[PDB]
């Protein structure tokens, strides 16, 4: 109940955190993984919002509580947490370094922010099982569900004392950047992922594709979102896997509670389905992110790193299939 708050020692040592130098270079790259640098995350998040949008576009204090208090809001689950909230930002900082003046100022401090803040108080339970067993949250929020919760959370932050890092926003760019940001969470649905991809494939092939057009710079954030959002497949290998392990960690966990309930799980969530795991991966890649990434190469050429990463995981994933693996670790 309630909305977490950082300390003051918290919000206070970020402000005062340098990056290492050698760093600096590193992050610029779409395959940079946070994960060996868990004590720097929040700075890193600063880093790239500096980078990003520079050193005024929000008042230092500000941005360090709501930074904190944002972490200190994503629960200790396997997956949905606050490691996935960083990754997911520093995808969309490479989109967007690479596709700087495509995107105004402020399209690219909401959609940071939309990141960082996306899969706020995530529980470990999907859509799916919310509206199955009637959770409070599918009454208030009849289709994407968590998605509109995360939406409803990051302006709980925002409304913190000493939280709000748009306040300086003219009126009227303010109610513009929270619109940017509640689509971009919005988007991060994957029910609303299959239409919007159709769609853009569609507009970017017949040649109707106009970024000068509202509703289609918003699927194009759209897509962006749900690239950011599924990133980890575009890592290298060996954490590539080591992240799927986690989200089948919460899979199974759900599963385990649908079992409870008296309903068998879809294979997906069953622990003791573990032999189907590689053939369900290769559906979704096939299904979701190779397509995801195809479609966003198409119409941002600067990201095709993420599509030849994405390829890549994809031979492996088969290579397991065939009993090809070779040695592999787990934490
Ligand atoms: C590991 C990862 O990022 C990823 C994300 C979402 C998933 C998934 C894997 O497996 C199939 C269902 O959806
Ligand atoms: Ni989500
Ligand atoms: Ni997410």
């Amino acid at each position: 109940a309630g909305t977490s708050i950082c300390t003051s020692e918290e919000w206070q040592g970020l402000m005062q955190f340098t990056l290492p130098v050698r760093l600096c270079k590193e992050i610029e790259l779409f395959h940079f993984d946070i994960g060996p640098f868990e004590n720097m995350w929040p700075g890193i998040f600063v880093y790239m919002v500096h980078r990003s949008c520079g050193t005024s576009c929000f008042e230092l204090e500000k941005l360090c509580r709501f930074i904190m208090s944002v972490k200190k809001n994503y629960r200790r689950v396997p997956y949905h947490n606050w490691k996935h909230a960083v990754t997911v930002a520093h995808c969309m900082y490479a989109i967007l370094q690479n596709n700087h003046t495509l995107f105004t100022d402020l399209e690219r401090k909401g959609l940071l922010i939309a990141c960082l803040c996306h899969d706020l108080d995530h529980r470990g339970f999907s859509n799916s099982y919310l509206q199955k067993f009637d959770h409070p949250l599918a009454a208030l929020y009849s289709t994407s569900t968590m998605e509109q919760h995360h939406f409803s959370q990051t302006v709980s932050i925002l409304q913190l004392e000493g939280h709000n890092i748009f306040s300086t926003l003219s009126s009227s760019e303010y109610e513009q950047v929270l619109e940017i940001i509640r689509k971009a969470i919005i988007a991060t649905d994957l029910a609303l992922y299959f239409g919007n991809r159709k769609q853009l494939e569609e507009m970017y092939q017949t040649g109707s594709l106009n970024l000068n057009n509202q509703s289609h710079r918003d699927r194009v954030i759209g897509l962006m979102m749900t690239a950011c959002d599924l990133c980890s497949v575009t890592k290298l290998w060996p954490v590539t896997k080591l992240t799927a392990n986690d989200i089948y960690a919460e899979f199974w966990a759900e599963g385990d509670e649908m079992k409870k309930l008296g309903i068998q799980p879809i294979p997906m969530m069953d622990r003791d389905k573990k032999d189907e795991v590689p053939q369900g991966q290769l559906g979704f890649y096939n299904a979701v992110a190779i397509p995801c990434y195809t479609t966003l190469t198409q119409i941002l050429p600067p990201t095709e790193p993420l599509l030849k990463a994405c390829r890549d995981n994809l031979s492996q994933w088969e290579k397991v299939i065939r009993g090809e693996e070779t040695a592999t670790w787990i934490s």
